[PDB]
């Protein structure tokens, strides 16, 4: 609706930064060749660096002459500019030290969350500015060795079930560089080797390079003790930046970047908008340099109409229409609401019965049981518009047990539908597991946490789940059914907007290169689509054979792009390479491609909890909600680069209000997921699902994915 002032996590750096003279050069590392002399890389191929200082190095090189900081594009403007705070004290090591005097590490169980400061430049029209991001990182106290209790057949273990995440400090190390283990391509076997000279080698490689001394040398094997030759060798990688590294258990902690992925810890590393606030003034009042404002700056941004947030509607088997937002006689009774969909899956009209089952986790308590159950009754009935099976699901034998007894009562049957009980103590990976060993077996599946169970309770019926929940329930498992059981007041203006996830994995006669999902200009989901693509030549997946594929394969699903018009978007930056495969592919089918960078992480941020969007440096940031349970800040959606791409031709081109709304109107369209943290456009966010779902061994039911089947989420 209207304007507003709001305080962002910039600060104004002052002009009298910019360096008088820039060197120009052209060819440890070339990063950091540039980063001693003051300076930074220009061109990363051609190998060329801007210095503010005399170039002082023993090799060969050209220098290209002076130049002036108006010459250099903004990006190396900023980058000049972030490298020159530096050199006054104004670096993330300095102010991450100040930060932690406001708010300092906590250690939880055998974990330190980690306060720190991640900086950066931006240069919004004329002026620089200075982003002060406050992030944390989760550190083990205990070496990954400690953790697994010395048990090579559980170090295994924990190293797949964290894969996706963990990263290793080599504490034994003065420089702790972090690292990332490398694991079995294609699967989650990590690469070990049980090679006790390996281990022997590197671990006293430690101390001959690091801590010769009889000092050091004590206080080594006072920390880590001997030599265990039990342990098995960890091949990694740096995490930085074709090399691989050995490294030891026994001398390397696990680490996370919090914002990347328990409970507790969680809260901690929530910051209120407020205490951000406050935190940044902190330091900027610790800060004894007037090279930056003292002050947060502020910006005029536009509100989001209330009226944009009932686009989206339901209604019930009479005439009644609602949009996503929630006396009679009859409201004493269980009765699930009904939800009367606008399309249904053909496949259902033929399919005779549908088995279905309720599945009870035995550590729940009876009582917890039996509403579960009972919700669970009513949540099938709405559902037109059965066989209770109780185990052990925190245990590898229980899940066994429920996927035999399941496989046998669905044998000869073409789907079944499985509503879960659990106790919020199971990993992501038993959940996980429990789901996709149903759908082998063609049963789609549900889960209801206990946390919900005892939480959500109806204020007038405590035998009875929330209003709010029911809706949400019942919008999950028709989403997973493929149903469209709302309706979208509102039509995007290209023929399908496109979201796709790069992420080579190889299965079964397919190594297939990533994911693609498709909804209509309807906001109604169609297709969703694998990837196949042959063995890649060079380092790097070709995104040419990939959209061409992309587009046969929606194509052998019933839908041509040729002569189209399409919005296509992925998780981040568009790289070069799939510009490129965008003009190909564009050419080639006469498809008019439309797309842009949507990031999501990136270290600007709002201080103020409500929907609204600005332009910062050219790029449009985008609040799609605001936070109504959960403690936080917002973290918006970062828009920017959009461009055309018609004939194989690109022209860049400018975000607009319109745009903004599509991505917002996007961003809406989660399926009943309660806690709304879907921070990006439903087809880019569901595409990223199952390329993740190909990863994790899911079958692949074409039949169910021509109709938009959301079975793997």
């Amino acid at each position: 609706s209207m304007k507003a002032i709001v305080v962002i996590n910039l600060v104004k750096i002052n002009k009298k930064i910019i360096p008088d003279k820039i060197y120009v050069y052209r060819l440890y590392s070339i990063y950091r060749l540039a980063y001693e002399n003051v300076g930074i890389v220009i061109d990363p191929e051609n190998l060329i660096i801007a210095t503010t200082k005399e170039l002082e190095y023993e090799g060969e090189f050209i220098p290209e002459g002076e130049i002036s900081f108006s010459e250099l594009r903004n990006d190396y403007q900023s980058k000049l500019v972030l490298r020159l705070l530096k050199e006054n004290g104004i670096g993330e090591y300095e102010l991450s030290k100040l930060l932690r005097k406001f708010r300092k590490p906590k250690t939880f169980g055998d974990y330190k969350v980690i306060p720190s400061v991640e900086m950066s430049v931006i240069k919004h029209d004329e002026d620089f500015y200075l982003v002060i991001h406050i992030i944390h990182q989760i550190q083990s106290m205990k070496t990954l060795w400690e953790l697994v209790n010395k048990d090579p057949k559980e170090l295994e273990e924990f190293l797949m079930t964290h894969k996706e995440n963990l990263m290793l400090k080599d504490i034994a190390s003065p420089l702790k560089t972090v690292y990332k283990p490398c694991f079995e391509e294609y699967t989650k076997k990590p690469k070990l080797d049980h090679n006790q000279e390996i281990v022997k080698y590197w671990y006293n490689y430690h101390i001959e390079r690091y801590w010769n001394t009889p000092e050091a040398k004590l206080e080594f094997y006072r920390k880590f003790g001997q030599v265990d030759l039990k342990q098995p060798a960890i091949l990694a990688k740096f995490a930085s930046k074709n090399y691989k590294i050995y490294l030891l258990p026994q001398l390397v902690v696990p680490t996370y970047n919090a914002e990347q992925l328990a409970k507790e810890i969680l809260e901690y590393t929530k910051l209120m908008p407020e205490e951000r606030k406050e935190l940044l003034e902190n330091i900027l009042a610790e800060v004894d340099s007037d090279i930056i404002d003292k002050s947060l700056s502020e910006i005029e941004v536009e509100k989001i109409a209330q009226e944009l947030e009932n686009k989206i509607r339901v209604r019930d088997d009479k005439g009644n229409s609602v949009p996503i937002s929630q006396l009679l006689w009859t409201n004493y009774s269980r009765k699930y609401p009904v939800i009367l969909p606008y399309e249904v899956p053909e496949k259902f009209r033929k399919i005779r019965e549908i088995p279905m089952f309720i599945i009870l986790d035995s550590g729940l308590l009876a009582d917890i049981q039996n509403f579960a159950t009972n919700e669970f009754r009513e949540l099938v009935k709405s559902m037109y518009y059965e066989k209770v099976i109780t185990e052990d699901l925190n245990s590898d034998k229980g899940i066994i047990e429920v996927v035999e007894q399941v496989s046998s009562f669905m044998k000869g049957k073409e789907l079944g539908l499985a509503f879960i009980a659990a106790r919020n103590k199971l990993s992501s990976e038993k959940f996980e597991e429990i789901k996709r060993r149903l759908f082998n077996l063609n049963v789609i599946s549900q889960v209801v946490n206990e946390d919900t169970l005892k939480n959500k309770r109806d204020k007038y019926d405590r035998n009875r789940l929330d209003l709010f929940v029911r809706h949400n329930l019942l919008f999950q498992v028709l989403s997973k059914l493929g149903v469209k059981y709302y309706v979208l007041d509102y039509r995007f203006n290209y023929d399908y907007i496109i979201g796709i996830d790069v992420a080579p994995m190889k299965r079964s006669e397919g190594y297939i290169g990533g994911s693609a999902v498709m909804f209509d200009s309807q906001g109604y989901i169609r297709k969703i689509v694998p990837i196949k693509i042959g063995e890649q030549r060079g380092e790097s997946v070709d995104m040419n054979e990939f959209f061409k594929e992309m587009v046969d394969k929606f194509k052998e699903f019933n839908i041509k792009l040729d002569n189209k018009k399409i919005l296509l978007l992925r998780d981040g930056r568009i790289t070069n390479n799939e510009e490129e495969g965008l003009k190909y592919i564009s050419e080639m089918f006469d498809i008019e491609v439309v797309t842009m960078d949507v990031i999501k992480n990136h270290p600007v941020r709002a201080f103020a909890n409500m929907k609204m969007y600005f332009n910062l440096g050219g790029a449009i940031y985008l609040i799609p909600h605001k936070l109504k349970q959960a403690k936080g800040t917002p973290i918006p959606i970062k828009l920017a680069k959009k461009r055309i791409i018609k004939n194989g031709k690109v022209e860049k081109q400018s975000i607009t209000r319109q745009d903004v709304l599509d991505i917002f109107i996007l961003t809406r369209l989660n399926y009943g997921s309660i806690s709304a943290d879907m921070r990006l456009p439903a087809p880019v966010h569901y595409a990223h699902k199952f390329a993740n779902a190909i990863r994790n061994e899911w079958k692949i039911k074409e039949e169910f994915l021509a109709e938009g089947f959301l079975y793997f989420v």
